[PDB]
């Protein structure tokens, strides 16, 4: 039935005068765009404050408890020691700084009760089970774990006997690690200006003096786990914070709107399929009656719904970890803004470029299929050869990202210079390898990617012009 | 009337022999180019000296008054302290260095009178209004502000009692900030070689010990506000500086020339419109009789006039802030040099490229319209996800600039490496995100931008060749 | 004979139904891909541990024995001294740190016997043969070498007389170098968790205090040579490591499979040549009956075989140097993964891109022939001129890599800024040189490389479409 | 006369069989290439050693005489001081280190006689002519210069009175600079292994304590001027160095060969012009009978001749400055290697690319003419606006190089991030400016440069194919 199929394939701008139907579903989609974007913005702006407070407190803790800390971490660990005396100095510094906390800290910070309800410091050792050294070792396979609890009144003793205790004989040739752990209370007092009750915090802090490698270096890790707990005893005049109602009602509105959009899009797909079957049955156009933009909308609505549920759960349980909810909401927003291109396609000057991209994607991917085998071979060869001599080739994922950046011309000279001429064979191989890869990929593969795009544009343009 | 319309559409090189009219307006435009460029050059060369003197004095002040200053700022603040004793040491160092200024400074520098006409040092505290700590805080919402004035004869007292005063109990758990402020006189003695009277300066200096965050770190800000004031009592033999007459007369000349150019361009536009109406009335060419280069000239003349007025005002009032005047004059100069292309268009070999750019701009912008939605979605998603884990994604504008640089291949490997694998989910998402964005934008969008430019060139060239 | 030639030129997917022959050789090639890749992965993963242990021990040694070592090397040497007293302090620090090793080290480390079977420290001097200074030098051409052996019981003497010995008069104006050498035993105790017997190590350590240049700086080199030796006396309960059988049997399997693949590929080439001669003799197609992918397979199989033999030799002799074997195996793997493209060529959509690359390569190389002469001239000129004033132009290979990176837009602004304006002539020449090179190569040569690729794509595509 | 003109226009490969003439001039050109390249290589390799020795001695001097020198210069000066006491400490450190030189230096170094034939240290002061401070200055325009000579026996006095002398009252508010100057003898003893007599050196060293700016910072400059002088009294057994004969005879050979090549090329040009006039007179081809490669050869020969003369002069007068000779020889070598393309043009597959480049250059330059005006406007605007707030825009040449690097995508994100948001107006303007410039130049101008190159290639290829 032509009188209906043409109306279906039309645009909303024309339907308003072919049948004078108002485009309320387009208004629903615009409202969804606005509400999703504003929800994401509010969520990010609220997360920034909590993340900043936790990270700043962690930096202050590193400066307070780590001896000689320079303010920047050494890779995944804060600092390291190489001498038998440096380790003792760092451990005793951490303990002594814990003892004097009230006199040194600039924050609104204090001691917290541990799991045993004691206020104090726990330090643990892990040594091999038996222990002459280096020549006739008796070291057994399994480990012995020893811990001691030091309370504030123990550290206070005029002569801190604990420092002379038998516990601190570290026999570093058997040592696996030493762990220092304690709890601290905190308050995010900066929030007081809102007249809301300020958020308290509890920090679970651990210092790990790690020499699993037994290579003569101890790596020092500082970790802090922060929980909100409860502002249970404070006399700060003002008001409490029950804005959850407001935030929970906006999330409910977002969920409802996304649900409505999903229902309407699925209904549109069902109607299009009924039209397709009617066309198939009517008489002996293309099979693709399904509008592909509807699928993207359905995916985005599902992700937005589940991310909003996750956000409501996190707020209700007063959690402070946002990774999965952030991923869901951000991907939903990304797909929501991509879907705006559907409304630009209703105009001729914009449609040809969209059709050019649609024609471009498959052949570019089929050429990526060929390029990927050369890429894999080069990744394996660079990892196996240059890895022991180059920081950018240490492991396979770093190799892949280095090569991907190198195809785009990034950091090329540093990549060339970063490998020493200590081994002449490896240096010559590195020169051959880098020259071949960079030349082939930049000057041939990327040039064929430009040629394919240009040919797709020419094809689409000549189709649109000639008809 | 063809005998006039053709003459109007012609070029000045041909009018000199079709009607032997001399091209005095082109000479006026060339003179305007020369005078605007030389005014901008003189202005910048004069600004460099004042800016350099102020900034060098600020660096010397930071070295003089900030304890342990390394010579480079920590982001927007000069330095920071994390310990209760470091803050006291920094504050007392600032005060003591102020006391000893005459014995430490290498410059031609001295004490200045404050608003109260006293010579001395003012330091202020800002604490919460009530103050047990951390467990039962009585902290009220509003702040109490306390200040003390320390004169030179007070700091001189053999035993500097001020250091033992009750004022310096900082109760850091209530502390918002401590501010130290003072005035210094200075002389730009380097100018003496000109036999002009040297420019004196007054520096208003403030040191802010800031812990609004209450995160256990105090940020230390140093700020200096410099005013010229007057060289009211000096015996340096030589001559005074009244070159203002010279500078004010050149600015008047520039204003007059730009006014004449604006009047002539508006007259040309009026005459072109009269020609257009005469053509419309004559008989049953294109509607665009208005030369678009005239609009750019009018805009540039308006900006030059207002910027010259601003410059004259700044010099007359002896100010030292140049932002708005610099913007106006620089944009005027930029548009003036762009307008030289109009004179290259009078030659065939150059005209085709100008026409190619004119044909290129609209379709490139209409493709930018489609690309911008993908760009916005990626910006929001990267901000929400990678922001807590990546310095380049902390806030939305940084995200946008990072993505824009990334499309152009800049700093790609560092962008890949800058995000820790502490959270595996976020790391995998970052890899997917970066690969998708870089691949799509570099290998498809930029390739369609090259294809559009090439097609525009082919169209213009075949039009010019075939006729 | 057409009935056979067509079958020969066919694809394996079609032969399974034209003659129902199973493609067992393709299965052999897939098995070879899998086994080669897994062998390379296991080899790299095993090498990482040994390399990491050796390098970490070297870093710990540098921190232990080098005075004031900052944790990062100064180019090819660890550190340097410029003062007559700094050198003495560094030498005596190295000796004293050797004396106290058991009390300072964090690792499972101990003293090793030297070649003379003594446990101790050897230090050697190299001075000119004769020695007034600077005005009337009597310095002869040849050198005098003097060494002393210091045992542990000598260093222990309450008053370390050795420090006052006549040996340590270094007369630095005649000094070539001072060398300190010693042996250390070590254990890779981290491996104990496998219940395998841990790998012991012997480190041969040398410290070179080098002033061959006589330019007033002594360069300090630290080198460590590690050998496995034998875990001959240890009481660590567990099991020994005879997994060699497993690793040796997988290498034997890889060798056998590569040998079979090589034999089959050579047989296929022989059969193709017989077909070619039969075609030549039959009647008065192209001469290239040889499938070029077979040659790559043969090369890869030869490299894999020899690399596996090298790996087996290294493991049997318990060596720890992997450069040549890594090169052979990695290049073999790279060529193996490149050869997968042969299987993509059996599909039309992929074949056209392969043919485009094949058509592109020769003309791109013939244009590289012209570009290389300009490249060589610029390399020589930049080396001769900018070398004394620019770190990126010091020597010819650095010049070539800098120019290659510069063509790809890398580090351009730093390259411009890195040359001082101390000599105005050289600065102007550097500006002219850099602008000319960058402009010519980026905006003309790379543009002709894009044009050649596009023309090759157009030719291949129109051939495939039109037939 | 066709029988001669065709032979003239031919190639040497064909002349060997059309007339069997041997191509001895091509052999002369090949010999010239070889000899010029080897002369340049020997020259650079010999210069490297002298430059390295001088620079290493300068670094050792900076470490010896500059207090607290970190091993890296602060821009154009080695180090700086901001305090009245730091300057005194640095000056007295320099003098005391000079006094103790024999006990601290690691090199073959000693004291040199000054112009007055004394061995000692000269230090000079420059103050304003009159000198209350800051309030009523009596400072006159002109300067007073005061110097004192300190000999070794003066510095030796048990109590170094000189340190208490009235000379060292620096009245820093009048101070322009303090200069310390001395001479040192040196020997390049590393050359002794050649059995040649070693090269002695004399270093003229000056330390400038500079505060011309009077901004509260003193900049400390160290400069060293090295001359060879004569190895007039040394007992080092071996042989002298008279290899000059060898080097002077190779330079004479190069001069002779370049002269012969120049004469032959000019003769060829004269013969071509006679052919052109004969063609013009014969009958009523193109006017360009002159082979353009001959002009390049003549220029290269002239530059090689004059550079060889300069090199011979420098060696004869025993100078150590090579800038102008290096420029001449390097440019000669660059043009010599570019001229090899003439021999590639004798082959069809290479000729089309050369013709493509020749056709490309003019239209690319005519588009550069249009692009340069936009470039100039942006340079002026960025200098005037962003200069006070951005290190990359401080002065016009830095602006131009920054923009040129920015067009090529280098350092884009750092350029965006390097400007503070202290002034919001300037920050917004910087964003607008950077986005507009980068977008316009990368996505439009560079795309038209690619289109012009492709169109030139298509034109040349279709001309060569169709005929
Ligand atoms: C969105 O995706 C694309 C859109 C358009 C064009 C290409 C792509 N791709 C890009 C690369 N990308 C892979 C990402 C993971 C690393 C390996 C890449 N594969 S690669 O062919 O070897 C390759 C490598 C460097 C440059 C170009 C191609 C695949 C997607
Ligand atoms: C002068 O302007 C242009 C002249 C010619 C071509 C393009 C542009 N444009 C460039 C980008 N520019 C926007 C600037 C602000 C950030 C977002 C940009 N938009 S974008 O399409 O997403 C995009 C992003 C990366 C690369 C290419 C396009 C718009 C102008
Ligand atoms: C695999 O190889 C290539 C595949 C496809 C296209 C080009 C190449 N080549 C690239 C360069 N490469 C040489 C490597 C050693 C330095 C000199 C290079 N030669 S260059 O022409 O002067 C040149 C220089 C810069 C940019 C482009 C061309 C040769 C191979
Ligand atoms: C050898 O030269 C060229 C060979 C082929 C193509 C272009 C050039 N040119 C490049 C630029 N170059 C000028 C160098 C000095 C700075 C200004 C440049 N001019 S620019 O048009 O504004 C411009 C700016 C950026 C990118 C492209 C063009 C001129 C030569």
């Amino acid at each position: 039935l032509r009188e209906d199929l043409k109306f279906y394939f039309m645009s909303p701008c024309e339907k308003y005068r072919a049948r004078r139907q108002i485009p309320w579903k387009l208004g629903l989609q615009i409202l969804k765009i606005v509400m999703v974007t504003t929800q994401l913005v509010r969520f990010g702006l609220s997360n920034q404050l909590v993340v900043a407070f936790k990270e700043d407190n962690t930096v202050a803790f590193k400066h307070l408890f780590l001896k000689g800390y320079s303010g920047t971490d050494e890779d995944d660990y804060s600092c390291s020691v190489y001498t038998q005396e440096d380790a003792y100095e760092s451990i005793f510094f951490a303990i002594n700084q814990y003892h004097q906390l009230k006199d040194i800290t600039l924050g609104t910070l204090g001691y917290g009760e541990n799991e045993d309800n004691r206020i104090g410091l726990k330090v643990c050792k892990q040594h091999y089970k038996k222990g002459p050294s280096n020549e006739t070792l008796n070291i057994d396979n399994d480990v012995e774990l020893d811990c001691v609890q030091l309370d504030l009144q123990d550290l206070s003793k005029k002569p801190p006997d604990w420092k002379n205790s038998s516990f601190f004989r570290l026999e570093f040739y058997r040592l696996l690690q030493v762990e220092i752990s304690f709890h601290l209370k905190g308050i995010d007092l900066q929030t007081i200006h809102s007249r809301e009750l300020p958020d308290c915090y509890v920090f679970q802090n651990t210092i790990i003096f790690d020499n699993k490698a037994h290579s003569g270096k101890i790596k020092i890790y500082f970790d802090s786990d922060a929980k909100i707990e409860e502002c249970k005893d404070l006399n700060i005049f003002g008001s409490t914070q029950k804005n959850a109602q407001y935030v929970l009602v906006f999330d409910a509105f977002v969920i409802v709107i996304c649900l409505a959009s999903l229902i309407l899009c699925t209904r549109s797909i069902v109607l299009a399929l009924r039209l397709r079957k009617r066309f198939l049955n009517f008489f002996l156009d293309q099979w693709e009656f399904i509008n592909g933009w509807y699928v993207l909308v359905i995916i985005s609505d599902l992700m937005t719904i589940i991310g909003s549920i996750l956000k409501m759960e996190i707020k209700a349980k007063n959690l402070t970890n946002y990774d999965l909810c952030s991923i869901f909401l951000g991907t939903s927003t990304l797909l929501v803004w991509v879907g705006v291109i559907r409304y630009l396609g209703y105009f001729q000057a914009y449609n040809v470029l969209i059709l050019t991209m649609q024609a471009s994607l498959p052949k570019v991917l089929r050429f990526c299929a060929c390029a990927g085998m050369i890429y894999l071979g080069y990744t394996f060869c660079g990892w196996i050869v240059l890895g022991p001599y180059h920081d950018k080739f240490e492991n396979l994922n770093t190799v892949a990202e280095c090569l991907f950046s190198l195809v785009n011309g990034d950091d090329m000279f540093a990549t060339f210079a970063q490998i020493q001429q200590k081994s002449i064979l490896v240096w010559l191989f590195s020169r051959l390898y880098l020259y071949s890869f960079i030349s082939l990929f930049i000057y041939m593969i990327l040039s064929l990617f430009i040629a394919l795009i240009t040919d797709s544009y020419d094809t689409i343009k000549k189709f649109q012009q000639n008809g």
